[PDB]
């Protein structure tokens, strides 16, 4: 009653792997490239979003 | 220490605690159901995929 | 080794920590928004879907 | 296998860091900066909504 | 607080455990059927991208 | 009680074993392989990326 839980997790990690998988993570790290530029503008963006990160910012473990 | 460490994924979890969040997991499970019934129709690929799926059938864990 | 692990796992829980990050999980429930009405109206899968759940129902962290 | 299981959950974490994978998930935050003001509209969702996040509501984490 | 941490992941899987959200992880699946035939068909890309990915793929778990 | 909140997790395991989930994962990794080429041209920054990691790049577990 101890290695058989863990260990399944372990088996979702070989199921990853880094083959296929590795390309898929690259790939759509590249094609945002086009994405990115339009992103990059926009105003009216000084504290509006903070607000909302307000809840987020004192955070707490023991929730 | 051993301390801390678990703590730290505790605080992610508070972040998750969000009425807001909630509400997207009902959305996007109500919208599949018509994806699903188009999703069915054998066109063609009746065993083409099990070949794949032969791959993914052991499931190794040694990794 | 023994802390040489869990140690690792908390410094992807800084990583999270970032006020874009926040942002980004509470805006992408908001846009389901309008997704949600559509999926709202259908009327079916009476029986069909609960089927298919029946073998998900029993659960079982064996595996 | 002691401590083999808990280690490849490391190895992951190391998978995840990374030049152009970074690049991506600020970049996401940022953007979906537009989606969120469509989002905004409540065009009937005064409460209607909330009654089915009811089932979601006691959330139970006996599972 | 030894027994709060860990419980507070384990309310966040009682979450994800659920009936309508069983349904979308088989529709996705589902739907990729017809996704997957185009995708299959590329021309270059046999011998050339994977040097990158040569990189990736010693992988390590000293993060 | 001490094996209980990790099994829950291990259900959640139980739920990804379905063959029709590996479809999914190759499929995604397939067609990304179009988009990979137009990501590959675009602009020439060499400055804006590295600015953002730098921020990364020192890292704090110590989160």
């Amino acid at each position: 009653g101890a290695k058989n839980v863990i260990v399944l997790n372990a088996a979702s990690a070989a199921g990853n792997h880094g083959f296929f998988w590795g390309l898929l993570v690259v790939t759509l790290a590249w094609h945002v490239k086009g994405r990115l530029v339009p992103g990059a503008t926009y105003l009216s963006l000084g504290v509006w979003p903070l607000l909302l990160v307000r809840l987020l910012r004192p955070h707490r473990a023991l929730a």
